[PDB]
């Protein structure tokens, strides 16, 4: 469709359903993850995250991104340090894994960032409006599931704090990204870009899956 929000939606349905179907997320949805299965995705959300957002940095003045650059209400890094320190403990960066399906993620966003900042919005779509429609429905099986301590750690990127309603912020998120101006050709590369990101997602809970058995 004309509007990008509903382009990038439209074309990212069936690999959507993809991730859906995913052996780790039919585990996760029932409640069969386990503290190392939920310290690995958390460990690769890090990753992932620091590559974003450091891109993001990069980028936040060019017109291809400013427009979605909502660092206060969607960064997530602060909060992934939080929870690893509490997973992981206090060596935590030291000893975090770091595997293929990670690098492959990270790679593909130090590539887009540094040559090409005008398909940036589609990883920044991917990432932040998936973790925040889901966010608070993966807390909730998190908790019931891993059987924290009263700690009141581990759980901090499930919540973001500066964003009040998540339709209300989706919404503008989506405006903004209908605002940016790009020609026929970055329009396409930017839709087959969000593709990407969807299976750079997938095959990494598919490693994930793989490595948790054993
Ligand atoms: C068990 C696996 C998953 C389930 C059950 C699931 C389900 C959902 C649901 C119910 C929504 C809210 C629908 C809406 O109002 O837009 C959503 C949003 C979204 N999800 Fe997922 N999802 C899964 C995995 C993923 C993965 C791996 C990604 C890739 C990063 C992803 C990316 C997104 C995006 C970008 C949105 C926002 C769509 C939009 O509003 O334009 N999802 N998901
Ligand atoms: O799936 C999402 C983040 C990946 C993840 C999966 C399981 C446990 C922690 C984190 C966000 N999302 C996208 N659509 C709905 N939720």
């Amino acid at each position: 469709p004309q509007d990008l929000s509903e382009a990038l939606k439209e074309a990212t349905k069936e690999v959507h359903t993809q991730a859906e179907n995913a052996e780790f997320m039919r585990n996760f949805q029932k409640g069969q993850v386990t503290r190392d299965g939920f310290k690995l995705v958390m460990a690769s959300l890090y990753h992932i995250y620091v590559a974003l957002e450091e891109e993001i940095e990069r980028n936040k003045e060019s017109p291809v991104f400013a427009p979605v650059y909502f660092p206060e209400e969607l960064h997530r890094k602060a909060a992934l340090e939080q929870d690893l320190a509490f997973w992981y403990g206090p060596r935590w960066q030291e000893v975090i894994p770091y595997t293929p399906a990670m690098q492959r993620y990270v790679k593909r966003l130090h590539e887009v960032g540094r040559t090409e900042p005008e398909l940036l919005v589609a990883h920044a779509y991917t990432r932040y409006l998936g973790d925040l429609s889901g966010g608070q429905v993966l807390k909730k099986i998190a908790q019931k599931a891993l059987d924290l301590p009263s700690s009141g750690e581990g759980l901090a990127f499930f919540t973001f704090p500066n964003i009040a309603s998540a339709t209300k912020f989706k919404q503008l998120y989506r405006s903004r990204m209908n605002s940016l101006e790009m020609t026929p050709a970055v329009r396409q590369r930017v839709i087959e870009e969000a593709k990407t990101a969807f299976l750079l997602n997938i095959q990494l809970f598919e490693e994930l899956q793989e490595l948790l058995t054993h």
